[PDB]
């Protein structure tokens, strides 16, 4: 079927796209970067990243690989010795697909956009002091001031979050985790302080205080958005779907990422 | 139907008791305390607890309710001033039930003991040091040594999943939370250190290295166990039902008892 | 002797201000704001920190009070009832001193500028990866990526030190604490993670690996400074002194702020 | 002059000892465990700990060595192939000492024992709820309930002190750092949560609200107390003397403990 092949630019990513489209034209496989069927990263979890988004509108025609060239990511776990022997398996199909939650933001102004991330959709301030009123599920919960805050999937959530003292949740689970970023707590604020885990169909919104300017990141792209009257967290109906070939368990991939290898 | 009320044993607790057993007596509502369907705990989280613990063999056939006489609980949410309101509605039935997930803890021997918990359940070292490998789904994944491990429940991560890092999570996850107590971490030892929430069929087991000996507690019970070769934690099949009246939503339940009231 | 008022703009700062000033009216006390031996601000600990970088250059000539017309603070330790009084003592004098110590930042180009701290000075990236090799006396600690580092004075740790996990430290401690701001720690990147308390004559150097651009704050200045080379901190040779007139200890102070008044 | 040596008891250390014996016997050094000038730990940071507590009683008449037959430690910071070496400028003399600061514990029964602790001192719950009033110069700053509390040494804040969240200090610094266990905070209960530092003559007292039994730790020694009225803490007057013979200084120590090496 369709595929096409994204690679991080460097002389060892770049090569290995060659030699795989090379090996990809020895079967019924025929390069398309607008309508592919397959989605072969080579590089890193950024690799991955740009990727997904490349191809956001076009999440469930599509199943994606990930192979690191350089140390083992979350999203790229295939290595480069097993490259011939993605091709083939690649071709021949019958493989399975693995599906992971996507988090779905909504900014709204003074209109809606919409976005999907992956990894995880954070909230800071321009320069200026960070207040935001935290509503789940139209009910007022605190009035946050600090750095910001992050809300993660769980795939993200051994990425920003997990510097941020969140906890790894497995993908299986349809979720999301909002984690604090420096939050004054003293006589006049009080924020909760932990990690917060919400289901499906949770709604959790942002809202401005005084100053209605901040930057919004989702994954690798920090948009600064002007007269924002919200910002909705939720999880996304729609999801990634990865080819699986081989079983690489997430504790594993959590236990050489993190532990050793 | 067949229903009893426990009592924290003070005289408002007692006494709140004796008023909702002659408001009962004119329904008919028979007091039972071996195959009660309505299960009133009159007191503290520890009171309900106690009570959780009393009938955990009958769960499937009992509805729990919680009366807090002090401060506001997260299972005695029902304040005393709705006890009257609270025992016609119980008589007439036609209540909703919601059910929490609850966390299932098994302990072999060179023989098998297993226990359910509602909050939590933590393994500590006797006083000497503790070590632990820590298995996922048959796969090694850390070598721990610290003061000891917590395994929460969803409704228990409010409490010492809380105080240890853990994130707080809606109960309508199945879910289970691992999180840390006092970490060794050097260049000999190493841990994930971040809390670890886990889906359901997956099974965390402990296992030792050199002592056998540790405090295993399941809730507010602390059990010495010996020549202990694993315990293993998994979310359980079953599941604790409470009697819902009113609309008291978890995360209002959170904002009202850490936020303020 | 001279002496001025700063506030903070509102109407019951604004008018504290000129009853304070008629009652010194009454003294040999000439209002001075160019060389004033004795400064009083109104308002917060925010209008105290205008105050203490309003007169950085003469600190060794001055002694600072604080007076809140809002919540308790750590420098405006002073209530508005206690003005009357306060300008009485401050007439006859005979007052006792204390100081707490400063923090020194330099930052270097490819040239040197130099700035005084009371509260932290902090690191952070403009948009793009923070990476920055942290030097500890002339020997290379660690190379930290993430979302930015904060040095602080003693009595700091209770304001952004304290939001990113810090200790508190009593003032009479002449030192300095570093504070991580959400490290990556994985396979390829190792930070020390605790925070870092250096006594004097310690130099901490910060220094740039890819991006040379960053975001630096001075207490509520942030400074965007371009072709920096070097961040150096250590415990200031320089110290700000208060004006004492009663027994309000550190600890009580911390005590009523975050435990409870 | 009078030495010892001390062993960790494995064959390692066992046979290190015999060969340093025999090169001291190649100098005017003579053997003595009762009134040694210099006592030489071979092993591990456990192995120096327990020789610290053997001339606990001869602080100021004795300087400290230690050896590392395993990994690199922080009081055991001298290789095994430097042990030639060692003796040679341990029989000339002319070395300089350094000083660490050390922990005084005090605790009171309804009569005063009094320890000295080169790490750190914990109180903790036998098994039941505790409870402590903390007070801070006869100034009662918190009602602490949880799983304990620890204070610790400069030297220590990399042991205990590091895993419970506490900051490392210089050890230049003449203070002690107290973090909390599992610290319960909502609406009855409130800590300050962050480590706190406390410099000279400062005197932290735990005070018992219910239970009067716990586990009072000293360094590697862990003594149920009975009938415990208070346990005072503050620096210590007394301090350890290091023989100096080269530079290793403690951020470097910290580096290669910690970072990597
Ligand atoms: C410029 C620029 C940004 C580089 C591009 N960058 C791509 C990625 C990634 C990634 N994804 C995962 C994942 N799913 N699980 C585990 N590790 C993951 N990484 C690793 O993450 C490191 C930094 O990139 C790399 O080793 C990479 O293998 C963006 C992602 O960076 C993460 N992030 C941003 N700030 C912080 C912070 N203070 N602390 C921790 N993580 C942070 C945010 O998550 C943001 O989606
Ligand atoms: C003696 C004795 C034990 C008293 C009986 N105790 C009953 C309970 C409870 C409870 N349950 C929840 C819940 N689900 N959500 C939110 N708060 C909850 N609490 C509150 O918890 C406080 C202490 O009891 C009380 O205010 C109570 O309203 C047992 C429970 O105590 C919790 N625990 C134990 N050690 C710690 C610790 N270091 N830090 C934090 N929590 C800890 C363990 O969880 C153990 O299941
Ligand atoms: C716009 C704008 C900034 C407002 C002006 N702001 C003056 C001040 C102050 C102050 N000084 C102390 C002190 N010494 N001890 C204890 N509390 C103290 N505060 C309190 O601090 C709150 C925020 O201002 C107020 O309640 C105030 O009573 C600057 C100071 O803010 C602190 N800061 C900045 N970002 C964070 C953060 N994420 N988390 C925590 N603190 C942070 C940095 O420290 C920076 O010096
Ligand atoms: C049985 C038994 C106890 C073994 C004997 N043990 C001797 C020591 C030591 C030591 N001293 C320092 C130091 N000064 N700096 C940095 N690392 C240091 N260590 C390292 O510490 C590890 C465990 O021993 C070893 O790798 C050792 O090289 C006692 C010391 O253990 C420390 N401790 C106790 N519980 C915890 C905990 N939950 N987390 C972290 N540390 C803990 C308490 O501090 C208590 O003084």
């Amino acid at each position: 079927m369709k595929y096409m092949i994204t690679s991080k630019g460097d002389e060892k990513s770049d090569l290995l796209r060659l030699n795989m489209i090379a090996g990809f034209g020895e079967y019924d496989m025929e390069y398309d970067d607008v309508e592919p069927e397959i989605v072969i990263s080579i590089g890193g979890d950024g690799t991955f990243l740009s990727a997904f988004h490349q191809y956001e509108e076009r999440l469930d025609e599509i199943a994606f690989i990930g192979i690191h060239t350089g140390h083992l990511g979350f999203y790229a776990d295939w290595r480069p010795a097993e490259a011939d022997k993605l091709v083939k398996l690649l071709a021949k199909g019958e493989y399975q697909k693995v599906s992971y939650p996507l988090l779905k933001t909504t900014v709204k102004y003074g209109k809606e956009a919409t976005y999907l991330a992956l990894n995880e959709s954070t909230v800071k301030s321009s320069g200026g002091p960070f207040v935001v009123d935290v509503v789940i599920n139209d009910i007022h919960f605190e009035r946050f001031r600090g750095d910001g805050l992050c809300m993660s999937t769980p795939s993200g959530t051994t990425a920003y979050n997990k510097s941020l003292g969140g906890a790894l949740m497995h993908p299986s689970i349809e979720a999301m985790q909002l984690t604090e970023m420096a939050s004054i707590n003293n006589r006049v604020y009080r924020t909760i302080g932990s990690p917060l885990v919400f289901p499906k169909h949770h709604v959790v919104s942002l809202q401005p205080v005084n100053d209605k300017d901040f930057q919004i990141s989702v994954d690798h792209l920090s948009i600064l958005h002007r007269d924002v009257q919200e910002i909705r967290y939720e999880v996304s109906a729609k999801k990634i779907h990865f080819a699986r070939f081989r079983s690489f368990p997430f504790w594993r991939r959590v236990h050489d990422s993190f532990i050793e290898d």
